[PDB]
């Protein structure tokens, strides 16, 4: 059995911005609660139990790029 | 058996931008309960209990480029 | 068996800012409560319980490039 | 059995900003009250049990390049 | 069996700013209240209890690589 | 002229109460702009201008009386 | 002219109670912005501009009495 | 002119209390922003200009009795 | 004229209690700002310009009497 | 003109406790920031410009009694 492989790839994400400009992120708190009593996890697990976050996120260009390979033989 | 993979690829994602200009982001808190006994979970596992989040989010230029090769033989 | 794997990639994610600017994140704090009784994880885990967090991120780019290859034979 | 592994990489992840500017985080606290009585976990746990955290961030570009090559045999 | 690994890698991360400016990180303190009684852990553990930090991380350039090769026969 | 004023009170404001009890009063906390730009003002005068307040009374008994007399020639 | 003023008064403004009990004020903390330019007053003037204020009161029996006598000739 | 001014008072502002009890007063703080110019003020005047008080007032009986004569000929 | 002033005051405020028990007063702290430019004031004024107090007022037994009396000829 | 004054009082304010108790005051502190450019003032005139104070206050019984008495011929 003979496998090539070969994705060539020739590419651009890009942007290009004058200003981003004034941003105003002005939140009031609230009020979380949260009541469980019990917590039993396992194998790749991501959890969030009672927040109040508050993120303000402003970059300069956040173009992304996301690529995967597999090969199985 | 032969398995020729070549799958090329010339591409862009792009984005222009004068400027972003004046984002105002201002919320009241309201307010979350959420009330369990138990949580039994695994095998990749996202969640999210009882929350209040507040996101702000101003990229200039957020293009995005998501891609996947799989080959089994 | 005879297995070449070439995958060539030209290739770039950029961008251009002329400035950011004023980036205001003025959150009132409110309150959070959680109650549980057991606690029990294991195996790749990853987890916030009870929290209010705040997150001001202004990157000049934060462009994002993320590849993964994979050769199983 | 012959495998050739050469994935050319030829890229970049760049910006450019002319000045990030006036960045002001301003937050109130708040209150944050966790109340558990087990906690057991084990084997790549990364865990955030009640906080009041908060992140300012601003890098002069933030630009980003992950990737990864796994072959098996 | 014969296995040639030679990923060549030509690449750059890279960013160029004229300022970055004027950073105020003023947050008024709140408070956090943990309470558990047994904790109990091990094997690659992580772990914040009871927290109120507060970060400003502002590199001149924070641009990031991160790059692994795993062959396995 | 002949003036007599003599107003008896034999009087009883009054309560009685077991127990009060549970009171919970927990608000998420919203948001109060006001803008204006001349405030004259004058003679016996009570104002609030933006408030966010939260009052919260249990007297053991909050019984009133008011009385008032006026005689004039 | 003869004027007699005897407002006799025998009275009582009063209260009992057993106990009163768990009071739990709990409120997230909001936001306010007051915006003027001049401020000009005067002559018996009480004024709140801006506020967030939290009053937890509680007395064990606030009974009130106001009584007020005035003769003019 | 005769003028007789007698009020008697026989009075009492009572109250009887086992026991208060467990008050709990938690605010989240807030933010409050107050913007003027000019202030200008005279004459008895009571003012709180930006705020943000918490008063927990809990008084083993708070009775309270104002009384004024005035008597002008 | 013959004028003749004789109030007689047979009273009393009282309060009795047990215990007052737990009390806990907790805050967060949050921010206030305050901005002005000229303050002129005059003749009984009374003024708080930013702040963030907390008080705590637990007498046992805060009971309370005044009174005044103002005679003119 | 004859003027006689004599308003006898006979009373009392009063009050009696078994214990006062637990009494916890644990602020976080915020952070209070005044601007201004002068500051001009007289005749009988109390201020407090830009503060974060933090009073407990708990006395075994903080009865008061004011009175006045004037007399003008």
């Amino acid at each position: 059995v003979q496998i090539v492989y070969k994705p060539v790839d020739l590419s651009k994400v890009t942007s290009k911005c004058g200003s981003l400009g004034n941003i105003h992120h002005k939140p009031g708190g609230g009020q979380v609660e949260v009541k469980s009593e019990k917590l039993d996890f396992k194998d790749r697990v991501q959890s969030k139990i009672g927040s109040l976050d508050n993120i303000t996120h402003v970059p300069g260009g956040g173009n992304k790029k996301i690529e995967t390979h597999k090969l199985t033989f």
